[PDB]
This record gives structure tokens, C-alpha cells and sequence, in this order.
RNA sequence: AUGCCGCGGAGCUAUCAUCUGCCGGAUAACGGCUGAACGCCUCUAAGCCAGAAUCCGUGCCAGAAAGCGACGAUUUUUUGG
């Protein structure tokens, strides 16, 4: 269990700090969150752990799996495919902030906000389906998980989500 | 002992009259995200969102008579300063 680090990477503890760059981006991560020590060798990260806990057992693996995803997010993508179903659904809003109209004929209008580093670019390549791209895992799916979460049904048709995906 | 009756300005007064009465934050129940342990799964393990007439504020009333600030003039040619 030593990850590697690919070329073109920078990674930084400092402070229970992830720091990783990459001509895609920059994408840190808080992680003061793990008890066990943690040391860089150059080209892979090692997680030395000694007599810990049962719960020793969760940390090393939630550390390690975090750090993998700062690792992908270094040159790839996080596209997450969007489902509109369905009176029809519309959506129109500009920039990192999603509104959406005639849901279920509602006279309101709902507005979704992005988190920092999440991108929507309305989607035209098929009927009903706005991709949504960043690099923060966290970030991009809690986005995508807003607009979800808005867009409720109360009584009782349902709507439903597509499948992931990696861009770039 | 306001003698009695009509009207009676002013004032007082009427849910018998008229005017005026917000939006911010943190939450509960509960629901999602990143993620494990228990090599899978799962909102939880740290965390991040969302969330009630709840709670805490802004707003409204008082203003500490032993909380405080800015500013004005400083007994007038007697006498005091």
C-alpha cells in the first residue's frame, strides 16, 4: 500500500495537507482527519502505521483513498451525466449557477449554486442531459447531488439520474 | 342639588372609525455528498450540504439612575477663576 505518483505532480504534506498540482488544475484537500503518520519518498506515499486500533484500520484506508482521487484529479476529468425526465423541463442559467423551470408545471423557479471548481456548460449533444465536469470529486458530485435534492416530489412518475463518468 | 327636550363645535373615544405589523444565522426530525472499517455494500468514522411555526440575532421598546464617547461655552475689566 504505497501509491505512486504519476509525471507532472507536486505533492505537499504540510499541516495534514493535500496539495497535488496539474496543468489541469489545482485541487487540495484538507485531511486532518487521519491519526497515522505520513512520508513522501519522491515518487510514492507510504502510510506506516504502529499498534494502532480497529479504527487505525478505517483511517489508513480513508487517508489512501482520498489521496487516489487528488491523483486522478491531477489530468482527468470528473463529467457526471445528468437525466431530465418528464409537461416538459427546461433549463436556462448562465455560468457555475443551474435554475430549472416548469418542473412539474411549478410556477416557481429553483436555483442550484456550484461549488468552486464545477463547471456546467449545457448540454446540446442529446435530448435532455446537461453533463457537469470539475475536478474535486467532493464538490462535483455534492453539485450534482443539489441539483437532485432540489428538484423534489412531494405526494404520490419519478426522476432519475445517469450514470458517471471521466473527462479529459 | 346640572329642571326638562332638539341640535350642538372642541376634546375624548369605537374591531361602531381609520392607519401600520420584516429577513438573516444555527439547528431538530429527516435526507443527500466525499468516503471507510468489515478489501463489497452503506448519509458517519472526520467532514461537507440541505432542512421546521424550533433556537439565536438584525428590526421594535427600555437604556446601566456607580457603562461610555464627540462636541459647545467656561462666574469678566467689581470679585471669583
Amino acid at each position: 500500500e504505497t501509491l505512486t505518483i504519476p509525471e507532472g505532480v507536486s505533492v505537499d504534506i504540510k499541516a495534514r495537507l493535500v496539495t497535488v498540482k496539474g496543468p489541469r488544475g489545482v485541487l487540495k484537500q484538507n485531511l486532518r482527519r487521519v491519526d497515522i503518520e505520513l512520508k513522501k519518498q519522491g515518487n510514492t506515499i507510504k502510510f506506516i502505521v504502529w499498534h494502532g486500533s480497529r479504527k487505525h484500520n478505517a483511517c489508513i484506508r480513508t487517508a489512501y483513498s482520498i489521496i487516489n482521487n487528488m491523483i486522478i484529479g491531477v489530468t482527468q476529468g470528473f463529467r457526471y451525466k445528468m437525466r431530465l425526465v418528464y409537461i416538459n423541463i427546461n433549463l436556462t442559467e448562465n455560468g457555475t449557477v443551474v435554475e430549472i423551470r416548469n418542473f412539474l408545471g411549478e410556477r416557481i423557479t429553483r436555483v442550484i449554486k456550484c461549488l468552486p471548481g464545477v463547471t456546467v456548460s449545457i448540454s446540446s449533444a442529446v435530448k435532455d442531459e446537461i453533463i457537469i465536469e470539475g475536478n474535486s470529486l467532493e464538490n462535483v458530485s455534492q453539485s450534482a447531488a443539489n441539483i437532485k435534492q432540489i428538484c423534489n416530489v412531494r405526494n404520490k412518475d419519478g426522476i432519475y439520474v445517469s450514470e458517471r463518468g471521466n473527462i479529459e
